[PDB]
């Protein structure tokens, strides 16, 4: 009965880790969006046709 | 007749020992529940993901 009643702490630790991973995945989605946008900005800046103010 | 009448003290001693053992068994039930709660506390505190306050 003691070993069976000890399981609640384990389940709580797993839910806590799942919540931390969810927050990390949300932050990673934001980082991926910003990364794609900077890749667009860099590919646009790489062209030699642009002038100084656009650059 | 003296040996037959002498047995009341023996019966009283056995009953007194049974009573003492019952008190010890109640205290042991309480100590067992407390030990199980301590196991749950230490097992919850083993996790590294907790912040200082919960620990």
């Amino acid at each position: 009965s003691a070993t069976a009643g000890s399981m609640n702490a384990v389940k709580d630790s797993l839910q806590r880790g799942q919540s931390t991973i969810d927050v990390a995945l949300a932050a990673g989605d934001t980082i991926t969006d910003l990364l794609g946008k900077m890749k667009e900005k860099a590919l646009a800046a790489s062209d030699t046709s642009l002038n100084t103010a656009s650059f």
